[PDB]
């Protein structure tokens, strides 16, 4: 009689045993999961990214060329990644829409200088017009508090006088940036012109 | 008593890919770990992946 209930009573206690090492697995997974996902939540919650400054464009035989777009990280340092494969510029354009003109990001070593026409020159992309210049940076293609980034649009042949155009930038984490600017009616012949 | 497990990995993990460590006791759960490598590595030194 006995010997029959101290079987149960075995396999009764092993399958609680069972049970109990699936739970506890289980469970350490879903709170180191859960650690992770509200870790990267608050990663998201900074590195927001503004613009630095006032937009300036390079005009050409009186229509606009080229246009710079002044940016910084916003207070929270938290760098965010200004890499090829996972940043993507978008330019709405009056008569054009463009999804990705992004290139990449060349290290600002000040070239001969830090003209607009030298930036507009030296660097050339393979595919598509839209890159980010890096000053006082350590190298790296991630734009950290301290770094100094200047985005830049080569157009060809857009943007005469008094037309709107919408720029957008698109991290893998943080806000999207939204910039929207008014060519003015005062362009002269040459060198840049501020857009305010 | 405190323990730290280490791993010598001769070149794998670039950026952003994603690794999983398992440890298997005789007795007792098995320990999973899973994290994924941060954008911004530095030249050198320790970096902490949270």
């Amino acid at each position: 009689v006995g010997i029959e209930a101290a079987i149960v009573l075995i396999a009764f206690v092993i399958v609680a045993a069972a049970l109990a090492f699936v739970a506890l697995n289980m469970g350490l997974f879903t709170t180191q999961k859960s650690k992770e996902v509200m870790q990267r939540g608050l990663e998201e919650a900074t590195s927001a990214l503004e613009v630095d400054g006032s937009v300036i464009a390079n005009v050409t035989s009186g229509s606009v060329d080229a246009i710079a777009i002044p940016i910084k990280v916003s207070p929270g340092r938290e760098g965010v990644d200004m890499s090829v494969d996972k940043t993507t510029v978008r330019v709405m354009l009056p008569s054009k829409f463009y999804e990705n003109a992004y290139c990449g990001v060349f290290d600002g070593s000040s070239l001969s200088d830090s003209k607009l026409s030298t930036i507009t020159s030296s660097i050339a992309c393979t595919t598509g017009w839209a890159y980010l210049v890096i000053f006082n940076g350590d190298g790296d293609n991630v734009l950290e508090l301290g770094e100094k980034g200047l985005l830049v649009l080569e157009l060809p042949t857009p943007l005469n006088s008094y037309e709107e155009f919408k720029v957008e930038v698109r991290p893998v984490q943080g806000a999207a940036l939204t910039v929207e600017r008014i060519v003015p009616a005062s362009l002269p012949t040459g060198g840049a012109v501020s857009l305010g």
